[PDB]
């Protein structure tokens, strides 16, 4: 595991530099940069943060060489780029890091859209963030073998979600999917979520949602439908004024009507005869 003898010996051969600051350890790479290409925090036995300052993933050959972090519960990788393709855990195997439970990547320099072979020998996260100001594509078989996962949060701009993205995942708790672009979500989407507490879709541009969307949503407690232009016209939000209305002890905050103002829970559709689902 690396340390005090470690930290010291680093600063000897000077490839990179590195410093003890409080009981933590900063690593600087290239040493005496101006601009690092890597700057690296590390707590032993708790978390590791990595701030990158790439033009092309080549950069990734400047990392410090047979360091050893060992086993820490969360990795926080920030302004790095995709490995080309490549899983995130060979960046993770070369800097020596075992067994993290959290992993949360934040980054407007990409440099591609994100792959299921990005998340590959990453079965073993329970909580998984990817953030970016980039629009990216989410594909269908994203999350696959992701079966430890009990919290996801995506802002990412995102448009679209694939009908398929949490197929064979059932261990999640929590899903964020705020403040994206989501226009619409596809039917059957939350179909197999038993262990689902938390629901977030707040700060998207949902003018409606298909009819039973939630309705096997047995073990949620709360969900954020707010800032979304919502259609209150009847019967479009016939479901969900309905829902609202008998769970609105799990809404947080309030789900607003695009021409009144007035919240989606308050509207009472009126019944014409026809089919309901
Ligand atoms: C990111 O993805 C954009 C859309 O990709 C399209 O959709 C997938 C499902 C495949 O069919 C692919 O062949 C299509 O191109 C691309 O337009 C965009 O260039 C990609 N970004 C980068 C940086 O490569
Ligand atoms: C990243 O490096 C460039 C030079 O390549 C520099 O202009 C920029 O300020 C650096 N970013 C940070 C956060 O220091």
């Amino acid at each position: 595991s690396f340390g005090r003898d470690a930290c010291s010996e680093m600063s000897i051969d000077g490839l990179c530099q590195c410093a003890p600051i409080m009981s933590e350890y900063e690593i600087i790479c290239p040493a005496n940069a101006e601009n690092p290409t890597f700057r690296l925090t590390i707590q032993p036995k708790d978390y590791v943060q990595i701030m990158c300052n790439l033009t092309d993933t080549t950069d990734y050959q400047q990392l410090p060489k047979k360091l050893r972090i060992g086993e820490v519960d969360r990795v926080q990788m920030r302004r790095c780029m995709l490995p080309g393709h490549t899983p995130i855990a060979s960046i993770l195997d070369y800097l020596g890091i075992v067994s993290p439970t959290t992993l949360i990547f934040e980054s407007d320099n990409l440099g591609m859209n994100i792959t299921r072979q990005h998340l590959d020998r990453l079965h073993g996260l329970k909580r998984f963030r990817f953030t970016t100001r980039r629009l990216t594509h989410i594909p269908a078989n994203l999350l696959t073998d992701m079966r430890n996962l009990s919290h996801l949060e995506l802002r990412a701009n995102i448009e679209e979600m694939p009908s398929h993205l949490f197929d064979d995942l059932e261990n999640l708790e929590s899903i964020e999917f705020g403040s994206n672009k989501l226009r619409q979500m596809p039917r059957g989407i939350f179909g197999k979520m038993p262990k689902l507490k938390q629901l977030n879709l707040a700060s998207n541009q949902l003018k409606s949602v298909p009819d039973g969307i939630f309705d096997r949503l047995t073990s949620l407690q709360k969900i954020w439908l707010h800032t979304n232009p919502w259609d209150c016209s009847c019967p479009r939000i016939d479901y969900l004024s309905r829902w609202l209305n008998k769970n609105s002890q799990k809404e947080q905050g309030s789900a607003k009507c695009s021409g009144s103002g007035k919240p989606v829970r308050s509207i009472i559709c009126p019944t014409t005869g026809e089919n309901l689902y």
